[PDB]
């Protein structure tokens, strides 16, 4: 007999298993327990600061929510219209000394008029070919040249995308892009050029909001925070260390024993595998690929310059910055960095110089959040990349030779990106069909490992979909037809479903 | 104060309020109640019997199941192996004397060649427009063309949807018939033509299971047999009369009040707004079309005969018989008609003329089940409707004109078939979210309208889903998402739910 | 017997005519003679002068060669280099205030920003639907919007073609363009807006050379010049008045007759259908359509306007004046109007006033001809078209209100343009050939009817070739096979051939 | 001073030569002598006769006219009804057992069904392509495809071209076969596949005559018999060994020189090159490619077989037989082979074998005239060949093994076919031009190399246009627009042209 027993027991509290566990909280039917091997929830997730007081998410944070469950849980946990800080989604692609305004293609009359013909030519001949198509596009790249044709293709999505992925876009799958037809808007195209007309796709109604307090990771604190937390275990006490399926016992670090009837597991599906001890499944889960995150993060002094201005988030196709993507994390909330009037000591100059005086002065300060990153096909030198972010801030003018910096950030994160390779699906659709005889409900970002549906809501969703197919014989969409939830607003289930409302009554 | 109050109300038991009731039942939470005109559940899923013992469905029906949770029902309702017999999918097409295979395209090499040779002369050109189509058919007739070619669709899908809808083709759109491409698979359809082969899309996996005893009625009656019987009112006791759906009130034909939170109806939508004296649902409800259907009957003596064979459903796109199609309900079950001991009289002969004999003679007995479309656009004669059925049989060699007719049966249902007109889309849109705003789940095949998911298990499913969203926040996804729920094989919701397993503990 | 006899009777002496007696001139075979009721040969190929010395041509005519022959006579008739000017071919559409450079379409940078958009727009739709094409297109208009797409056409080819056929484009063929692709390209339309570049498509090499003297007509008087006196009948005593077929009898407006062998007609084949007093024939060349030609001429005082510049022929699609093309006349030779010391007095202002003094000033001249078109389908005001004229040159700014006029000119040509309508063809071969069967060669502009083949060289050339199918079995190519003669540099036929090298010996 | 003088000097007596000196005697103008090494004119159109007295012609010759003037000039030289025979254009493709008629395509009902589904697969693939093509088929192979699809292309023009051209499709190029869309007729496949139906391009309509006597080379023996024979010098006497284009000299074998001012020739311009010592044109003209011809001819003892019938000639794509192309040549004239009463001894049987007899036995006799071909891609063993043949006929079921052959006939010509491979084109424009320079028309089958152009009546009429290009400055159309004159009847030049009629009067 194992130390404890309940009905399902939830691995993780990233969002994902949060999800699951504010569901069965809900539900108030079967007993369940939560664990986690880190005192604070939140996962990927999460959010550090600096002993110089600047938080870092891990890399570019951004909520777009598709589902109303999701909306009530933010709503519970951060209540006040204070918790929050509402910005509209402005994002940029650095290319050829310009800050090119997303979408790249309505926008490359920035470029040099004999560069806009290129491009033009390009898209007309992908718009002919589109016309009488009657094949799918097969790879990531081949979605992209017959989107945007080649010479588009070539300044942005093509090696943006390496920089991302770390792998080639040749090499990756385009079903989890959607089901729209790969084929250009030739006439959108064409129509800003001759205007010589700029146009972002944000405005007053393309929105997100951001915390106010602790980063994105003050959301999962707070969520965490409504759960009866005896039924939650989180730090070295909650740690996994074996699984044996077969018995339907978990074991945690301290040696604590636990039983179960049906399992959702949100830590990465290989290292779940390696926890069940099980020769063939570890094996499967190798052959996924995955990628790892670098997060650079960099204190600024000084008021937020006007080459920034109102800025989120920054693509970087370019060779000029290892960094794929920048965020002005300063302007998503006044209290990710320190307020105006504490004193830091400048600790270098961007061009690497040494500041003139080492005495404490006073702010305001902004805050800059980078992305690099890593896979077997393109190694990260972890002794240099700082200093390379750095370097990649002046290459693309972020920053002037003379900016002072006052704070540095970075760290790797071993599971940051599960990859959509052309070889996912054929080793997924034998690895979560064994889990899912064995009773083991793996989830989430690297649960189930779908990019598609691998944002904060996703996964959450992921979470709440489990619980509900465990118990309620629910469909789980999410998982299995991610075109189906992200082309509508899911509004149906809600943190006060009508079961609760008889109940009550 | 009402006489009676209940969280959620059923109105109908058809198979959709029977599918709202059993999932009430077994979720065992919310209070409920479920009431009915008819002392019989089912529908127009019940069965009639003449008073010379034979039995007839309204119309052909034939069960094929998309969802495990209907399969657990009909299993638990008629658990024996010998409550069913089981048959092959055998339908075919009349045309031009000879009974040719369904799919009709694939075994048109049985017609003289010259008539081939413009049927793939139609296909052809279908082919090569469909190579650079770029928009979607509008029409149903655009749908069959795109698909059939000329030729062939003036051969059955034309002349055979009139009869069926009673409405133009060109007057019906074409979403609910999928997403597939409007396209001839031309190499097939050539191939048979080459072959001088003939294949229907039948065989040992391609199957229905049929009720041993009381027709398809008896599915309906031994399933609302599970229910608790003081929680239902079927007959004049249960008859609808008003609804008020301010004070969530209903009241029925005895007096009796009903008071509700919830309410499901089962009801043609168009009787509800009546119920609710509301004239602009009323009014609305009224640009909805429908036919009628009637049911024709008919029993002959004599073993089945060698023409007729194995034969279950035929389809008739001529026009020297008034019915769209027909079925040999004997072959469905040996007990649909009397036993061959049994006596019956000579009625009539099939050529309409008197009997030599009046005498009461033994069988064996076979069955024909007939019917007939009507609407505003294609009046049927009902006086004359019996005997023109009958010649239509002579004249189809479906019956000799020797042949002696023991037994007959005639039967209008005025809601027969929900029409996908143009209009019908733009119509549900606005009555659908106006009931739900007021609380009211109209569900079915009148209660919404829809045919694509107008069978007897997506009927169940509607009330069942409609349960699940009230209850667990579930989405309708038979009701918005035809092709979703046609296209799986619907697994996950059960009979027994995780939630029932673990409240036993 | 006749007073004249000859094998070869030539009737007309424009450049269709001249070209016959050319070719029979050099082959000096069979006898031969030339009529025409013009004292003055030359045709719709002669030039008007005015009383204050300003000469016309009817209306603006450019010389392209696709012959050597052609070359060779002209080279003949005028030797010597003083004998030409050269100039490039420079032309220009009149749209929206401005002189955009011919071809339209790639010039269209000139226009503002929201009119290029429409065009690209338009020329969008034209490119994706070639991209399906597999039918040629049936009419004028049908071409032009395949070519250009509607923005486009809307704005030059459509209206302008009006202005000039005097018929609808819809109720025009389009084979007479040639066998070119109706298509555009859009990438080289699309790149002269992207770099802000206009082009014409002239240059050093796209030259013409016009006489120095007598205008268009000194050519052909010099050409008639070289033959022989006595086989010429040119005047009043030259004008045929009755054509007996079967006879082979020509009768002139003196009474002479004449007996040929063979008649190389080069009269309008309806005028001809009289003068046969065929009515058959007069019913057939009925259902030809023709537009007749006013052409008006305006003498300038003053040096030529830098505005005006080199212009050689302009085009004028806007409904602001009344005349679809003008011509700097005065561009082509300065011996086209008065030397500068000649003195005249001012007739009236470019605004329409006529001032008090008679005082006889100098120049320097210009001068401008204008050409409107006039048909059953669009009638012209002869008593107005000058003065509409004349403010349509001020509303086209090519004159000032103050610009002083020293000389007009106004005359009406019946037969200006043969009409390449969808029923051309069919009537044609039901002309051409009944006439070949008499032995009589109908051909030229009006002799045989057909524009793509209508130029002055043309003319010589299907007069040329007459006589060469009549002595040597040629095929007459220019007739049958217009495409073949203009898609090739036509070199193998010259003034001197091997038969007449020989012969010197 | 040379030995003789003449204005045109014309080598060789073939139909291009012997067209020349027609064109020359009618115009009678300039000075002309014909010259050829052979005493017997024809060239490549003679005939050969056995010692046992049957004829054999180089090849299978059926003439098709696309000129009046060849009529003309045959009808002249045979002028008597029973100077010719006339038969229909009977041919067909050996394949799989089966004489299949010409074209393959329409008749492949004869194949195997499951071959049938194959072929119309392949043709649908190739339909569909056609539908949205946008470029030319760049080799011969190319076309074949986009024309037949991949299955019939595979069993027929495939196969058969490599026999006859001596080089893979992929290496030639396909302008050479005309402007027609390479595009397949899929429903006249389909339709006779579908009506099971056979059927050839003749009839009544479809016809080709054949002399009477001396085979096709009666033809030219008799239109060089309308020459005057003093400016004609035929044999030793006449063959021409040495060309000095600067001094416009030839000199023949017995060491006669003469000098011309214009040279057609009609010898292989590769030997042409070799004679004129001029090595830039000899290298020139190595880079050409030909194959040269084996003619097999089989005389057979008895009645004409029924098997064989009126088949005319008939085409070998298979392995099993080393001919492309067998003649019934017995059929197209019975002075071809030895009248019934003439008696011969027995040769061999089909299969090899010894009669039984050597005595001389009488007829009748029909006769098998076959046709291979050698390049360096593919010898011929001469010692061989004759044998190997004789099995073909055996293989083909052409021959019984008890047939008895009483002659044999074998000759290799060593131009036979000139190549329209990819490289043609790129040498004969730098050859024709340097030819030209010098005065030089090199004219016909070897002579201007072009096979499209390659007949009778082409090669006749290259000599007539060259004759008519000299003197009365005609275009040589056949040369230079294959399709122009292949596509059109040419009725405009006769053997009497108005020139003789006018002369004469």
């Amino acid at each position: 007999h194992p130390d404890i027993s309940v009905d399902v027991l939830v691995i993780g509290a990233g969002p994902t298993g949060l999800g699951a566990a504010k569901r069965l909280n809900q539900i108030d039917g079967p007993s369940w327990m939560i664990v986690d091997s880190n005192e604070t929830p939140g996962g990927l997730a999460s959010t550090d600061v600096t002993p110089e007081g600047f938080l870092y998410d891990v890399g570019g944070h951004v909520i777009f929510s598709h589902y109303k469950y999701f909306d009530d849980c933010l709503d519970e946990a951060l209540p006040k219209e204070d918790d929050w800080y509402t910005h509209q989604r402005i994002s940029y692609v650095r290319c050829q000394g310009q800050w090119v305004p997303y979408p790249f293609q309505n926008n490359i009359s920035m470029l040099p008029k004999e560069e806009q013909v290129k491009c033009i030519d390009g898209m007309i001949d992908a718009a002919l070919e589109a016309r009488v198509a009657n094949t799918k596009p097969k790879t990531f790249d081949e979605w992209i040249v017959r989107m945007m044709g080649t010479g588009i293709a070539d300044l942005f999505m093509r090696p943006y995308n390496f920089k991302v992925w770390a792998v080639p876009t040749t090499k990756m799958q385009c079903a989890w892009l959607g089901e729209r037809v790969a084929a250009p808007n030739l006439k959108a195209v064409t129509t800003n050029v001759i205007l010589g007309k700029t146009a972002g796709n944000w405005g007053p109604a393309a929105t997100f909001r951001f915390p106010a307090r602790g980063g994105t990771g003050g959301i999962w604190i707070a969520v965490a925070n409504t759960l009866p937390k005896e039924k939650t275990r989180f730090g070295e006490k909650g740690k996994v260390t074996k699984v044996n399926a077969n018995n339907k016992t978990v074991t945690l670090q301290d040696g604590t024993t636990i039983g179960y009837k049906k399992l959702v597991s949100t830590m990465a599906v290989d290292f779940l595998a390696e926890a069940m001890n099980d020769q063939e499944l570890v094996g499967l889960t190798k052959q996924l690929f995955y990628s790892s995150t670098h997060v650079i993060g960099v204190g600024v002094r000084g008021s937020r310059p006007e080459r920034i201005g109102d800025k989120c988030w920054l693509y970087f196709p370019e060779d000029n910055c290892p960094f794929y993507r920048a965020t002005i994390f300063s302007n998503y909330s006044p209290y990710n960095q320190p307020e105006a009037s504490a004193a830091l000591p400048t600790m270098q100059l961007a061009d690497g110089s040494r500041p003139q005086s080492t005495e404490a002065k006073e702010g305001p300060y902004w805050s800059i959040m980078l992305e690099v990153s890593e896979s077997s096909m393109k190694p990260v030198n972890q002794e240099t990349i700082l200093a390379d972010c750095i370097q990649g801030l002046v290459n693309t003018e972020m920053l002037k030779p003379t900016d002072e910096i006052v704070s540095t950030y970075h760290r790797r994160f071993d599971h940051g990106y599960p990859t959509p390779t052309l070889e996912r699906e054929g080793t997924l659709t034998q690895i979560l069909p064994k889990l899912q005889d064995k009773d083991i409900w793996s989830r989430g970002r690297f649960g189930s490992w779908r990019y598609e549906v691998g944002n904060q809501d996703h996964s959450f969703m992921l979470g709440v979909e489990a619980v509900d197919n465990i118990v309620n014989g629910a469909v789980e969409l999410t998982l299995n037809y991610p075109d189906f939830v992200n082309g509508r607003q899911n509004t149906e289930r809600r943190l006060v479903d009508g079961a609760q409302v008889f109940a009550k009554s």
